[PDB]
């Protein structure tokens, strides 16, 4: 693991220093404080508010009742179509570990060892530049590994 980040201020908002070829992971690490209901990844296509960036990939869990994962993607600040994950494996008050790794024509993401979703580019991944996360997490780490 290279350029790692420990115990950020979230929301926080960070460069990814080097390019999203196939084989890089981003590997996360941290808990779901107990009034969680949501919290999310996005991969970022830079850092502006307004107007808003877009997000290559949005990686969103939520806690109410069984709770889901919501993919999708932002662009000139529109929503895309959802894609749902109704098997979460995160739950309020416990630690995970997020691997997403890059490939040629998706992201494969896995929580605590565990392969969990697969999601089309509908980017080229080559324009994320930006690591944001948001929302009620406690992060204790960020790391990549670049292929
Ligand atoms: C129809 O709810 C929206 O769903 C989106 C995911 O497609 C996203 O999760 C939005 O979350 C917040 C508001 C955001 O990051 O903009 C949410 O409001």
């Amino acid at each position: 693991l290279q350029n790692i980040i420990y115990n950020p201020v979230i929301p926080f908002v960070g460069t990814i220093p080097d390019q999203l070829d196939p084989g890089t992971l981003i590997v996360i690490r941290g808990h779901v404080p107990s009034d969680a209901d949501r919290f999310q990844v996005d991969l970022q296509n830079g850092s502006s508010v307004k107007p808003r960036a877009d997000v290559a990939f949005h990686f969103n869990p939520r806690f109410k009742r069984a709770g889901c994962i919501v993919c999708n993607t932002l662009i000139n600040e529109k929503w895309g179509r959802e894609e749902i994950t109704y098997d979460t494996p995160f739950k309020r008050e416990k630690s995970f570990e997020i691997v997403i790794m890059v490939l040629k024509d998706k992201f494969q993401v896995a929580v605590n060892g565990k392969h969990t979703l697969l999601y089309g580019h509908r980017i080229g991944p080559e324009k994320i530049d930006t690591l944001g996360i948001y929302g009620k997490v406690n992060i204790h780490s960020i790391g990549f590994s670049f292929s």
